[PDB]
RNA sequence: UGCCCACCCGGUCAUAGUGAGCGGGUAACACCCGGACUCGUUUCGAACCCGGAAGUUAAGCCGCUCACGUCAGAGGGGCCGUGGGAUCCGAGAGGGCCCGCAGCCUCUCUGAGCUGGGAUGG
């Protein structure tokens, strides 16, 4: 399935913060191209950001044994 | 030779400045000698003007060193605009975003006199 690792940037009234509780998130599915959509499906109405100010700075894919995350985790 | 080294005549008008220290002169340049005549000091040969010319690199001049002033280069930091467009956001004030441009201050480090025309000196 090839959980995917999402890391990107997204702004208003700069709402940059590279760590874990007002920037960034994780994401599961199969190629990049069906991820990136989710960050843009989220973030794009959650918390009013347009995909002008997203921009995607690293995106990869962890190993499925290391997540610091277990609900992310168990769902499997 | 030579060319630069000063000088006279300059241009550039501080990157070329100011201040201090030191170095260079037997020529050049001044300092410096003396005033009867020229001229002249609301006193003075101070200065100027004339006649000079012993001494002398201490002045100045010149070069160099160091400071500051000052032009740039780079770095750090400070601060932040404006054209072009939308039934875009925001009630407004305002702001983002796509199309074009930036500059501003302040510290650090690095450079910092160029050049035309003629008579001396090497």
């Amino acid at each position: 399935v090839k959980i995917f690792m999402v890391r990107g940037t997204a702004i208003f009234s700069a709402s940059r913060f590279p760590t874990s509780q007002k920037f960034t998130k994780y994401v599961r599915a199969l190629n990049e191209k069906q991820a990136i959509e989710y960050i843009y499906s989220q973030l794009g109405g959650k918390n009013k950001i347009k995909r002008y100010n997203i921009h995607i700075q690293e995106i990869k894919e962890v190993k499925e044994d290391e997540i610091t995350d277990k609900t992310i985790r168990d769902l499997a």
